[PDB]
């Protein structure tokens, strides 16, 4: 409710400047309340970040548990597509939250931790469906899955935040897709 | 001289604990000279990392160089490998600096412009040569060589750093080296 306002505030402010640079008095004046009244809602302007990264991260995973439960009837480049594509369009739609969340990984223990639950999560989904691809015969059996699957999500972390931020060097944001889909799927089926 | 001296203590005391926790006292007591005589060699402990940054991007650069000038006489996935060990063998060597100079990157335009450099030049050469195995038709044209490039070396750099780490996720360091030769032989000459 004010909860809602006090994050809506942050990951607007968020697209203009560093959290460093945003003030417990910022946030409470976006969202109609005093500043001893954000201490009810929030401890610190950290827990704010924490929130909405866990938010966003959330909605990644949620949409690709929805992937899983709802497998679409499409050739295999085009089923990783649709896998990489949640991260892309989601993180994606939330620019200034996936890099102040980024950031903060170096500070804040919680955020580190929280990328780490779910980047292993989604690695293990990803080895999960290789051994499946395997284990019907369509792709080999050379790597290992889950340290194929670990060098691969964390390109895609690398490679998508790159490209969000505009960074020098990165993939253009109008080619990354395509291009961490070319690389999954022939690393997945390549001999 | 005792500019070796600062840089040699400094790569020390970086073993144990972060540059924030590292003071101009300590660098000067370890090169055997006094605060004011350390300012003589550098203007503040983030120009110390700055050199020790520079020392290790250069070596891998010059090794990379000595590779291209020296061809080893061995299949293509030999040859990828050569290449992926310079930063292996290079970064893996000074974990220390590797681990505090990616951490600047957040801090220190300086730090942010080196890392850029070098990356565009590792980019733009493992484009060059995609290209000469395009041009020699062992290559498939597939996706544009420089944007397939930038995503290897973005893989290469988040996936090499986080084993060294030993971050949760990685790939184990002994794993590493053989995990993206397969997914840059893989991408590079697969269909
Ligand atoms: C859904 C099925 C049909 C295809 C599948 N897709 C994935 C998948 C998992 C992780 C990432 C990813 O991009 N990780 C990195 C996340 C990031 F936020 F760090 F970028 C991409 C794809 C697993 S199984
Ligand atoms: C030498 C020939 C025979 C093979 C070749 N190898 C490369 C090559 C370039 C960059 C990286 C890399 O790992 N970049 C990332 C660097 C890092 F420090 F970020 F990790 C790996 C390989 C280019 S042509």
């Amino acid at each position: 409710d004010r909860e809602l306002a006090i994050l809506a505030t942050a990951e607007n402010l968020l697209e203009d400047r560093p959290l460093a640079d945003i003030s417990v008095d910022d946030l409470a004046k976006g969202a109609g309340i005093s500043r001893p009244t954000f201490y009810f809602y929030f401890p610190s302007k950290e827990a704010v970040l924490l929130t909405l990264l866990d938010r966003v991260v959330n909605q990644a995973d949620m949409a690709l548990q929805t992937l899983a439960e709802n497998p679409a009837d499409t050739d295999r480049e085009n089923m990783w597509r649709t896998g990489i594509n949640v991260f892309f369009e989601t993180f994606g739609s939330h620019k200034a939250v996936t890099r102040a969340g980024q950031a903060a990984r170096a500070t804040s223990v919680e955020v580190a931790e929280l990328w780490s639950t779910f980047m292993q999560k989604w690695i293990a989904y990803t080895a999960a469906v290789i051994d499946a691809e395997r284990d019907r015969g369509a792709a080999p059996r050379t790597l290992p899955a889950h340290e194929l699957a670990t060098a691969l999500n964390l390109m895609n972390e690398r490679t998508l935040f790159a490209s969000f931020a505009g960074e020098q060097p990165s993939v253009p944001e109008a080619r990354v897709l395509d291009t961490l889909v070319h690389i999954w799927v022939t690393s997945i089926y390549g001999e």
